[PDB]
């Protein structure tokens, strides 16, 4: 049971930009968007990839727990928080490519396939550089599939161990107070037409989850922030949160 609210545009028009929020109430079992057709159009993944990026890295052995360091390379780049040594909570935190980049490597072109397949993640298709399929190759994922996946991983039902969607979710922590918490990831993908920013992810309450997927158009890096302002003011709107 799907609901279109063409409302949620002014959210987006009012800052001069066009996307799509999703919102999936799991108590109800029922969506809701403003946009059904943006909610199904099928994107690069981008940074949002390394939910299941890392999911597969920790499940085969390439990440031995949350506190494996990875040493910066010595390359400077420039994001700033990139040069540095991470962690996978950090290296999520500031989506460090060259850490998950390194990560696809290890995982191999064979054992990656197979995984998204096994998670029935966007259209399982890796086509491209192993180390960047998912910002330049052929993978792509919608909204609603976006909220499909992160539905399984909430309920410890992807196929990898409960172990290792644990510690997803841990390091998927983005916000908690006493009201909610959200687990999250951000994507911004702009090798390929149209760039894009993302924001996946789940908010928890006392007695339910709601799961959350939006892109925006993303012409500049400077409406970075308005990928989690926007779904804030829709989840405010729909008093999921105050
Ligand atoms: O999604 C973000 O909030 C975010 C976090 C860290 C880095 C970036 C980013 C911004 C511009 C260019 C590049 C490419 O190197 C990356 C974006
Ligand atoms: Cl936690």
């Amino acid at each position: 049971e799907w609901q279109e609210n063409k409302s949620w545009n002014a959210h987006f028009t009012e800052h001069k930009s066009q996307g799509v929020v999703v919102l999936w109430n799991e108590n109800k079992q029922q969506g809701f968007t403003n946009n059904l057709k943006r909610a199904n159009q099928a994107f690069l993944p981008a940074s949002t990839f390394k939910i299941p990026n890392s999911l597969i890295a920790l499940d085969l052995g390439v990440v031995k727990d949350e506190h494996q360091v990875f040493k910066w390379d010595g390359q400077t780049r420039d994001i700033a928080t990139w040069n540095r040594d991470h962690n996978l909570i950090t290296a999520m935190k500031y989506s460090v490519v060259p850490v998950y980049q390194e990560f696809a490597r290890q995982i191999g072109e064979a054992r990656m396939s197979k995984m998204l397949h096994a998670f029935d993640y966007g259209n399982e298709d890796i086509s491209g550089n192993v180390d960047s399929f998912w910002l330049d190759g052929g993978i792509r994922i919608s909204a609603t599939e976006q909220i499909s996946f992160l539905r399984k991983l909430y309920h410890n039902k992807l196929h990898v161990s409960e172990r290792s969607q644990r510690i997803v979710k841990q390091a998927m922590l983005t916000e908690a107070n006493g009201d909610y918490i959200i687990r999250a990831k951000t994507g911004y993908s702009t090798r390929i037409e149209p760039k894009i920013g993302w924001w996946v992810g789940w908010v928890e309450l006392d007695d339910n989850v709601w799961f959350f997927a939006m892109n925006m158009d993303m012409p500049t890096s400077d409406g970075l922030g308005l990928r989690q302002a926007i779904t804030k003011e829709v989840l405010k709107q729909e008093k999921i949160i105050p």
